[PDB]
């Protein structure tokens, strides 16, 4: 049983979709049980995000119409360039048209109301995958193989209703997909969406298509989960930032999970857990260079000589420094800080506390800064005094660099190497986290020093 | 207005008490408003701690009697060697005898019940200072100066009733002490004790006499708070561990507060806050070398060349690693972790979190390990799962080293220097905290590598 | 300064609106500072409620169009019958048309989404007052007086964003209205709506127009708040249930507040507080019989001979009986009951507890029953046992009768009279509340005995 | 299986103890399985209460010695007058002497410490039953029957450690007592005491000996629980207040439980629950008139003609009126009121709320008033305002009268009868509770009108 997932750029045009369909069809000959997971076409999810905000804010009906036509012409051209059979094009075009009708109605409905609830957002975003999957399914049929397009929910992914980033409650992947596989059918499952208990469409978070593939793999006790993307596996760092980056042939579950979590976009962080806990390997491959061995992610762990195996970054973060009111009890005031932040669903990436004043340093998701300040003000309001917090500063022009490798925590002398290197790059360290991870050290520097810092780190540990 | 505080060893014998009385009496000529704060005689607080536990556990009435006689003979010999006037000795001996009566009754009562409540503990411990203060007060009278002995509460220190480490509620230091100063009297205020709203005797935590001095300073809007101890101020590290340690002439409030907080015993950490918030300078001096300039603690801040100005350690700590259950939300699970720890009054010194598994690293007070595990088990009990925690390990054979200096957080390259140094000492770093403090970097290593690590750090940054 | 509020029926047609405009214009000659508060036209708020639910549930676009036309024709006919000047009709019709456009877009938007958030509800409801106020303002101009129509928010009523029943945060009534009054302008402020800090339209709860008048009165330090309705003041009971009901010329703030609170619809319960705390009198008058003295509500308090001065009822309630698990501590289990109910925003009208089993009796708002049971089940789940609750029963076929009068609590023998009377009416008492109010005794009986009970109570105490 | 409990007065002298031993020995012939539960001798528990407070406060060692001798002479005289056999007297006198030794040591231990913890209180109180039980056991042996004295804990009553009123966790009554019964032994179990998991002596609350009997009955699946006291069953009211009171032959569990709960001292309220839930009947009998049929408490329920079957009072209560801050939400503020009161373990007997100001009326245990105010002040501190509470008044000169009977809640017209009757007695009603109980109506009047009110109530409903 092989589940194969294809990203945005991998299906960025009709030609590429056909190319993908060929890849899938070749696997069908090696393993007869093949399930496909497909993302929205290149750049459409972003367009759906921004039209959602436009329909809400400016409320221009003709700007919606402009959008619909951009979507129509992108997917029409895709159908035309991916499928040869006229009968099949005609079949796929109809499905696409039903989707565009619904999309149009909902965007107009949003404009008419001037309201865009989290539920409506998810519905709108799901159209990306619901428009691309039938085109790929059709192209697979066009190559003489049986295929139907399915949505995440009907493929067996049931979530709660925390729209925007629903968490998985329940799987019925066997129940939904096994009958189809038995008939020899290749299901093309929509990437980043699932369903509520009552059938409401739900998204799993940006980059969530990867996670879908892992869920389906998990559900089906698959032999392998294949991640097909636009680079040949997981590299020593992001090859679009540092072009001398090198493919890492083998990586462990925890190494990959930490990298993904800390900014190696190639994998959504939630991809690893389901595969990890059933020992299903993950093979990351390049659709544009399908001959490459890529990266195999399993249980096996090997330490590297220089120890640091890879470097990831997150640009979209803010450093929040909470200033405590003195010797007021760190666990007590941390209890209240994280209750407030947790209530507001603020996503904290990093914590450090080591201060006689009960100060604490946090890294949050940058877009969560306003929710965070609002939450802290609600909780604390405004030395003999009973007060716990004194003030709070934010720095948004900041980033998190992480360094990941097999024996990181245990490796004598590596911290000093990493930090002298950081210094020599011209960066000033604002925060360090070490201790909570077997394989990871993260730190915070100014956003402007990102590129230079990553390069120096790459030079010292990977290139030599 | 000058408040002068004298430590345990400073009054470790009658001869030393007389010497201290001379020091005070010489200040009386420079400033007419002098208040003394005095600790229990050398080693008696410890003896009181251990007799409390013996009276509770083994319940031996004659072992209590052995203790009383040790206390009687230590303080009798002190009266005899500190005071010349027979009339005054006879006067001080009576006060001491009233105290010994009460001490004896309470220890026997403890043995009879087999119960030692936090309230009873504090009462027993307070005897140290309540036995030493009248001896010093009598020695000050013996030198022809007016003096009476006071207890913390009646000197105006009012606390809550969290026995063991009561926090200050309210000050009436002006109201209680001003009338006495106006009459030209030198009050000898007992060190580490205060009073509940209803007059129950309360202790301010071990090493609390320093804090009393700061409180009385704060209350009286004093010109200076003098800490008289057995070393000539604050040193680059603990001079009893690394004898090449150097006196630091000048230190800022925050620098001193972090060092104290992180194990420079010379100052209780709570000493700084009251002095800091009123800009009252703190002068640390050696009673055994009273000519030394010592250390002046004020607002002034000067960066050092090598940046690290001092090194402190805490031996009595444990590393607690809580293992999370995956991608379960760090602020949500941190809210529950610290709620539980905060409820159990567990004292956490250090936090670090940087882990896709939602692991967190904490440093706690070592004696608090059992309270901590009990609290975590109560809170969490025992990936589609809803569980937040997976497991929790403790390592007690561990210490915290801190490095303190004016421009620490901002100083380019210092982390790398510190950590390469740590490595070269043969130490393995288990945890790092950096970011939450302007002047401090703390890390955790094995207990066995403490001495070697401090030496190497001292060599590189202080000696060169 | 006079604020005059006019209810639904008072402006139930164009003819009535003109009649109201005349009333206002006559006041303008007695006091030059007049502010008007106006409800939605008779029956339209109810129509807006029900179209909201239809647009959500059935989602029929033509049923929305039917509604729009009903609204259009009601308000067009009103403009035509209230205003003589063609130029003014033309001016008011345009404002009405802008409102109907917005109304239509929003209802369609609701139907397209199948979502009706509390925010959307409030926006939709607000159209009642936003459609009636400009018609009244135009009629006031038609009589040669200066007037403009304002919305609650822009008139200075700022609320939180608890949509459905927003509570007032802040008033800027002076700042917004004083400039307009200085120019001699009569502002016609929309009744039951206010605004969020960010300008989101908000409602104050059903019957809220009364409360708006009191707020505006409070904000302006008005000399009088006039409530113009369809009865001549506050009567001994609801004159539509018991036609022998008598006008009460004078009533105290607390007497009126209890009656309103307990079902005398003539005043929203929140009307009294702002007027009470600034000692601004409330004059309740009949728009259809404007010569009647009505009811004056002030600080003055006079006891009546028979003590009971008035009877109110609430039909829309449920009796909830929580059965406790024995001697489990009433305050402890009450703490948990009311936490759960408070969290779910369940409105409890009455409490009684006097039971060895820790049973408690509550009266809630009937529509809140489901929220209540859901909250209790969440809190308690399912004699040596630790459990606090045993079971819980509901009775919806039930009502609350209250009896209000100046010296009620203190009056010897009145409870016995009230209850023998209740008995003789054929009613069976399920709950009694007495003690917490100076002027009120409330009890619970079967819904079917309401009419008979009120009559007997009215006969004995009012008619004799 | 018959458990027989004997109260304080029932064993108020040696003569009475022998008389009780005869009663037991006569039952032994009708049922071979007899367990005895015995209270402390008349008036000694009270003496132990007051000596506990004296030893703590004044700390007079000779006042303790006076007490010991009073206890010694009371129990010596008892041994002498209850037992004939010299060998047995000698045997029982030794047990008594071991108890007096322990008692003496503990009281002196308290004086020496000046501390009386809840744990020490319970230990001291338990001596009453621990001194009386061996005397009764010896008297039972003196009549040629086998008997040993046991303590509550070792008889199988295991509690938590909430000293003063520990609640039962666990029963091992079968395990401890069955072996003894099989040997034909009559165990004399101490009344109102149990044991902690770790063997710490614990009391079940004043009047708890009744509850012990019920627990032992429950544990043993007894056929009957017999309550032997100084009146012939449960009367229509307290026969020492109203001498025309009449024995009620038959009463249901719930009727008896409400009466006990509301002041019919004859039964501790907790007696009913264990007997009720296993359908074990309770027979209340007079030891001084052992031929009377007394009162049988079972499941059977019969309505009386006049409906009110009995009247109970609690003198030791206070009325607390919390004044709310207006329309601030009753369940929300009730949540916070009862949280605070529940935390402080304040015992609330009665609740009533029916007020537009969010006032609430409570009845608490009078000794709990200070705890209650301290709790409310801690929770709330000190109309646009956010505040929930306005003020709070207490009235200690107040009592609760309850009226109990089979069909109370359902009975048409009874409330009116009760309350006109109350009025005619000259009482003024401050609070009414009705609704939460099937069989009970409670109200609050001035303490001074208690006697007169009870009389009038008794006259109208019982005597006619
Ligand atoms: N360590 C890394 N190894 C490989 N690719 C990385 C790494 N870090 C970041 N990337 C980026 O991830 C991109 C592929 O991920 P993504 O944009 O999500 O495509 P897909 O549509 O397949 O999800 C690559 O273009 C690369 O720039
Ligand atoms: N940085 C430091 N400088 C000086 N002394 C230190 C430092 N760190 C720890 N100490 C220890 O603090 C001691 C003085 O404090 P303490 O033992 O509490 O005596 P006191 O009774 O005067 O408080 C010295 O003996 C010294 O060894
Ligand atoms: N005790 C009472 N006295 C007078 N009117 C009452 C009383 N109780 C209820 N009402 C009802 O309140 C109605 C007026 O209030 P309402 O229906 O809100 O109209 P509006 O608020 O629009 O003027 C009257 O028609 C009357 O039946
Ligand atoms: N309703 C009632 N019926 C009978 N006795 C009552 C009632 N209410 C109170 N009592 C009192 O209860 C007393 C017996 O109980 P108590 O004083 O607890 O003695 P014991 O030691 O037997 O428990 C009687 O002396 C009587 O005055
Ligand atoms: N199409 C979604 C999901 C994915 O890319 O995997 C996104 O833009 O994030
Ligand atoms: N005497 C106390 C307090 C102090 O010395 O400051 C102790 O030994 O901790
Ligand atoms: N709009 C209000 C009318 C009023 O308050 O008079 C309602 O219908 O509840
Ligand atoms: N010693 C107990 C005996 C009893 O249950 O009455 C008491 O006085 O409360
Ligand atoms: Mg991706
Ligand atoms: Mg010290
Ligand atoms: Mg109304
Ligand atoms: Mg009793």
């Amino acid at each position: 049983t092989t589940v194969m997932k294809f990203g945005g750029t991998s299906v960025g045009s009709g030609e590429r979709i056909r190319h993908v369909a060929k890849i899938v069809t070749k696997r069908k000959k090696e393993d007869d049980d093949v399930v496909v997971v497909v993302s929205a076409m290149s750049e459409v999810t972003n367009a759906l995000v921004e039209i959602s905000q436009q329909a809400l804010d400016v409320r221009d009906i003709a700007k919606v119409g402009d959008f619909i036509k951009f979507i129509r012409e992108k997917h029409y051209k895709a159908i035309e360039e991916a499928i040869k059979s006229e009968e099949i094009k005609e079949e796929v075009k109809k499905i696409i048209d039903s989707r565009i009708e619904e999309l149009e109605k909902v965007l107009i409905g949003v404009a008419y109301l001037g309201e865009l609830t989290p539920k409506s957002r998810d519905y709108i975003l799901s159209f990306g995958e619901r428009l691309s999957s039938p085109i790929l399914s059709g192209a697979i049929r066009d190559l003489g193989e049986k295929s139907i397009a399915l949505e995440g929910g009907e493929a067996g992914i049931i979530t709660d209703n925390n729209f925007g980033s629903a968490r998985v409650k329940r799987l019925e992947v066997k129940e939904r997909l096994l009958p189809l596989l038995k008939e020899g059918i290749i299901p093309v499952v929509t990437g980043f969406i699932g369903t509520t208990e009552e059938g409401y469409i739900t998204t799993l978070g940006r980059g969530g298509s990867d996670y879908s593939a892992a869920l389906i793999g998990y559900g089906l006790d698959a032999d392998i989960i294949e991640i097909w993307t636009d680079v040949s596996g997981v590299y020593t760092t992001d090859p679009r930032l540092v072009p001398t980056a090198r493919r890492i042939p083998k990586l462990s579950y925890i190494e990959a999970m930490e990298l993904a979590y800390f900014g190696a976009k190639v994998l959504h962080p939630r991809t690893i857990e389901p595969a990890m806990e059933k020992g299903i390997p993950i093979l990351v491959k390049n659709t544009f260079e399908p001959e490459s061995e890529g990266t195999l992610i399993t249980n096996d762990m090997e330490m590297s000589d220089s120890i640091v195996k890879a470097i990831s970054t997150i640009k979209n973060v803010a450093l929040i420094n909470i200033f405590g009111a003195g010797m007021v009890g760190v666990s007590g005031t941390a209890a209240r800080i994280f209750k407030a932040l947790g209530e507001e669903e603020v996503n904290v990436i990093l914590i450090s506390q080591g201060s006689s004043e009960t100060n604490i340093s946090l890294v949050v998701s940058e877009e969560d800064v306003d929710k965070a300040l609002k939450a802290l003000k609600r909780e604390f309001g405004d030395f003999l005094n009973n007060n716990l917090i004194r003030d709070v500063s934010v720095d948004k022009d900041v980033c998190v660099i992480s360094v990941v490798g097999a024996g990181m925590r245990g490796a004598k002398g590596i911290a000093g190497k990493i930090f002298t290197a950081v210094s020599e790059s011209g960066a000033n360290i604002k925060m360090i986290a070490q201790g909570s991870s077997e394989v990871n050290i993260s730190f915070v520097i100014d956003e402007k020093d990102l590129l230079n810092c990553v390069r120096k780190l790459h030079e010292k540990f990977i290139e030599k």
